[PDB]
RNA sequence: UUUUU
């Protein structure tokens, strides 16, 4: 190794990913499938924010449900979240991309509508959704002029603490058992008694 | 990676 010198660290090229967003390769084989579903050439990330505002409210899950007609084209949003669905990407991963975007048009200005019942006190209610870790991300979408406020302490403190109180609603209900299979079960649904709904 | 209901 040659033992790096000046020029060569002057002459870096600066370029930064993430594994938490979805990989350039990924974010292709999205756009060939959205103007396949008739969309606009230019207005694809119109589409794209069109479904990071829903899972800003509802949530970013494998298992969301989500419902409701695009007022941007004539493609159904499930059908949206469903083509996201696909290539590896998962739809929390690809909400992570735009993060930073939903920040500045929502916040300050409208809440998540899941914080009155997700624990989140009310100074501290709008981290109150997943991905929220997109704006700790220099390599997400950017808003044009920077974001309006940064996150402050108490919403990062919520949104890491809130993160593991529903990992522990979702792992308390499913069992340590590696297989499904009626012999391995023996039946029983959960693996764990109620500790998953007391303190 | 896992944060819906």
């Amino acid at each position: 190794f040659p033992q790096v010198t000046q020029e060569q660290m002057n002459a870096f090229t600066p370029h930064t990913t993430s594994n938490l967003l979805p990989s350039p390769e990924q974010l292709t084989t999205i756009a060939n499938l959205l103007v396949a579903a008739k969309v606009p050439a230019a207005s694809t990330t119109t589409i794209a924010l069109e479904l990071v505002n829903f899972c800003y409210d509802n949530g970013s899950s494998t298992y969301t449900a989500v419902v409701g007609p695009s007022s941007l084209a004539e493609v159904s949003l499930s059908q949206v979240a469903n083509i996201v669905k696909a290539s590896g990407t998962s739809l929390r991963k690809f909400c992570r991309f735009f993060a930073p975007i939903i920040w500045n048009l929502r916040t300050d200005k409208t809440p998540p509508a899941n914080w009155e019942a997700n624990g989140f006190k009310p100074t501290e209610k709008f981290a109150a959704f997943d991905f929220f870790d997109g704006v700790e991300n220099p390599a997400a979408m950017q808003p044009p002029g920077g974001l309006v406020r940064t996150p402050s302490q108490a919403e990062r403190i919520a949104n890491a603490t809130n993160k593991q109180v529903n990992l522990f609603q979702a792992a308390a209900q499913d069992n340590n058992f590696a297989s499904n299979s009626a012999f391995i079960t023996k039946g029983q649904l959960s693996s764990n008694s109620p500790t998953i709904q007391y303190l």
